[PDB]
């Protein structure tokens, strides 16, 4: 009877890690140090965070932060806890919360992941659940939490272009990788998109970047009015799947659009600032930057939405997202950019902890 | 209104560091971390335990560990958490529990302490109070939890030999000292055993290693027969001070010695085994070993005692030990001698969180 609850339901606790490596975080991290910051003090005004900081940053980490927060000295290879943390799983009203380590391999593995090692990467979901005494329940499926959304009434909704990568599993089936989901996410009903956002090469696609629910029967989706853009079919495509189909309760589907910004591209300075190393993958002048305003986190009773510094669309996420959430304070994070460049936002480095 | 409580009172669970460098523990600590193991096993099987390991060495302990024993990610220079770990303190009838953060400087600094680095040990206070959400009292002054011992009810023992020692708090008196004990642990008394255990030249002599209560106005004491050891003095010494003073509630004392094992002396496999590195102290054959059943741990209703390999003593300590603790078992750890190899026992690598 356990299942994956909605980001939206109460929480405990929210996980952050905190980001060092020189080679993915330009001037050896200190930018994303200062936003990672302002995320974690955002969050900690709704819910607990725990940041969770290697050996070598424990004190940064621990200097930079408010004392409400919690540091924990856990080493990672990256600090992107979406995919790197467990999934929480939850049996309510005699163990009521569990965690699924779920396996990892870098968004690729050898052949087509981000860096050669996450051996660090794979004991975080192990790490954290034995620093909270919570049972885990281990996976040989590769999976990240970026790449599902549940809105725990049944539904989940994931992307083709990850899932069925044959750089995941491609030793199982699609309907293989469904029944998986079903069994350990709790859901009756999965919605595939075939595609994720344009540009998320990172990832493949993970849906948190392109679609989330917001409520039963509503989503969020990236979007653009220019049909010049690739965004646009990819956005229009699964516009039209979602009008096709229905909840696991039967619900047709609001869908809300979310105007993607820019499109925004890595500038000669923001490259040069990364160490080049032939263990990560080579960041160039003039990559189109993965952004969404969709990438945000639901804390209990407060929206953590991404700013990237184009005023235009910077304030009609904050607007759209505000009317959709009108029971939640909706507070922007300037200089999220600083996320993106590395290959996330705002909901790519959190994790939560659902309250039991 | 906060106070160190008595050992034998009661506890949430205990912190146990795990062994690790090369330089200190023979065949890379291989021995040890079976001795750690089975003395973390003997505890929780009263108490919850928590053990602290390093990255490099966090697979291993979890391996090797119980599942009921959580494993945590927290680094340490050598694993000594009597020593390095918080004093905990509680207010009874809101914050009820906060720990101590005393300076600690490797038992003696740069000139005369163990190892030349001690800065990831100096952290070990903050992290576990940080990882239980508790209070931390930062102190100025240099101290070691095995440097002193409480009944829980206004007494204080500890040893001129060490906190009088230059190497740990030259700008300050012996007043001076007695002060702080007294503000921060919550005690009216201050007994100064003169000296502790002959060949202690690690730590100048611990009190937990020459010395602990029993119950309010009673001590074991660390004995031997043999006046041509120079072992006898000391505790011929000790013995004496004892029949003369009070306690804080003006009792009388009662001694119940304890018998020293060997003397014992490390031989050349044991010394060969040790890496030998210019920044920790040269383990040399012939050493004599600063053995004592008196550095025993006190869990929930259990002594975990230990036991050298030499049966005599080791059957005597038992006897005495289960006579002295009555409502107490007793549980022996056979293999303690891999211990003492690296300067300490079973006191010396447990610190008690007290329950509230
Ligand atoms: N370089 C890997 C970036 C991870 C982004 C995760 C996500 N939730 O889309
Ligand atoms: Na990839
Ligand atoms: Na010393």
């Amino acid at each position: 009877g356990f299942h994956m609850p909605a980001e939206w339901e109460p929480h405990s606790q929210c996980w952050i890690g905190w980001p060092e490596r020189a080679d993915n975080w330009r001037d050896g991290a200190v930018h994303a140090q200062l936003v990672f910051t302002r995320v974690a003090a955002a969050i900690s005004r709704f819910e607990k965070v725990t940041v969770c900081a290697s050996s070598a940053q424990w004190e940064n980490a621990r200097n930079q932060l408010p004392d409400h927060v919690r540091v924990v000295e856990i080493s990672s290879n990256d600090s992107w806890f979406r995919d790197i943390g467990p999934t929480f799983v939850v049996r309510r009203e005699e163990h009521r919360i569990a965690g699924i380590d779920w396996t990892f391999n870098s968004w690729g593995g050898l052949e087509d992941g981000c860096y050669c090692d996450w051996s660090l990467d794979s004991l975080v979901k192990k790490k954290i659940l034995d620093v909270e005494r919570i049972p885990r329940f281990s996976h040989s499926m590769v999976l990240e939490g970026g790449s599902i959304h549940v809105d725990g009434e049944g539904t989940c909704i994931t992307t083709e272009e990850c899932l069925l990568n044959k750089n995941r599993n491609p030793h199982l089936s699609k309907s293989q990788i469904e029944d998986e989901l079903k069994a350990y996410l709790g859901v009756r009903k999965v919605i595939w998109l075939p595609r994720g956002l344009y540009g998320d090469d990172d990832t493949n696609g993970h849906v948190d970047n392109m679609c989330c629910f917001v409520r039963p029967g509503a989503v969020l989706l990236s979007w653009t009015d220019d049909k010049t853009d690739p965004q646009y079919e990819r956005s229009e495509e699964a516009y039209s799947l979602f009008s096709s189909v229905t909840d696991a309760n039967g619900r047709k589907f609001e869908v809300i659009k979310l105007h993607v910004p820019g499109p925004l591209y890595m500038t000669e300075k923001e490259a040069a600032g990364v160490f080049q190393d032939d263990g990560a993958k080579p960041r160039l002048p003039g990559t189109r930057l993965a952004a969404s305003y969709v990438n945000f986190y639901i804390a209990n009773g407060a929206i953590i939405a991404p700013q990237f510094g184009d005023k235009k669309w910077d304030d009609e996420a904050i607007r759209v997202l505000s009317k959709t959430f009108p029971h939640h304070e909706v507070v922007g994070i300037e200089g999220s950019r600083e996320i993106v460049l590395s290959g996330g936002n705002i909901h790519c480095i959190t994790q939560q902890q659902p309250a039991i």
